[PDB]
């Protein structure tokens, strides 16, 4: 029971799975109707150039993040144009993003950002450089304390 | 909080995220060394022609399922020729696979298999037809009773 295993990293679980979709509105209803997922949150990431919908999966702490491009400069536009909709990122929840990123760089692994950016719900995020992880995009997510938002 | 929300479907959670990799053993060490994931199971799926490694994420119930092709005939091999390594499947844990599948079919959603197959470690599995899910491969996973695997 991995919920009862002591960790060896600063990873505390899976934050979300990011899925690039064509039309976000139809996708939200489809995931809700057929899988019972619930639209918990919706927002624009201007930094990343995407429109996102956060779906809760009742019984589980990990979310499904549906993503659609805001414009063609989006990281999601590239993905969608080359292969259409698909699973585009795996996001690990982390307790100290700074600490893990320093540790990763000490281990020879590149990160995409010098400084964390803001993800969904004003979380702080970085990415392992995808070419260090063999084309897989791994995001590291530190949720912000609710006070920090205010 | 979503862990304490009563579900409206037979999905009880996220079973795993499936990742196609080129070399299983080096990927295992990479995910363990850098993300702290722990190898809890390794097996060969002769039907789908893949070798698999299940990684626990301590503090979490969902797993990472690394997959490498055994035969060029496998779905993982085709995925790797076209796009290289990448995230290839999202797997929902379900409390009753057959009931879920009948509900999905009466809702107008197709399933890949007529009858469930065995997934990693005896679980019973099916897939929503990827064309029905806009190109995304969604697996439905029912863990099998431990007694089933012994018989």
């Amino acid at each position: 029971h991995a919920r009862h295993m002591l960790a060896t990293s600063l990873v505390t679980g899976l934050d979300h799975v990011g899925i690039a979709v064509a039309d976000l509105d139809v996708a939200i209803e489809w995931y809700h109707d057929h899988l019972g997922m619930i639209l918990v949150h919706e927002e624009i990431n201007d930094d990343q150039g995407i429109r996102e919908a956060l779906l809760a999966v009742p019984g589980s702490a990990a979310q499904i993040q549906l993503m659609a491009p805001l414009d063609e400069s989006s990281v999601i536009a590239k993905f969608l144009d080359k292969r259409g909709p698909g699973i585009q990122q795996l996001a690990c929840r982390v307790s100290d993003l700074d600490a893990m990123c320093r540790r990763l760089r000490s281990q020879g692994v590149r990160l995409v950002y010098e400084t964390a950016r803001r993800g969904t719900a004003n979380s702080r995020i970085n990415f392992i450089h995808p070419k260090d992880a063999g084309g897989v995009l791994i995001e590291l997510v530190e949720p912000a304390p609710k006070l920090a938002a205010a």
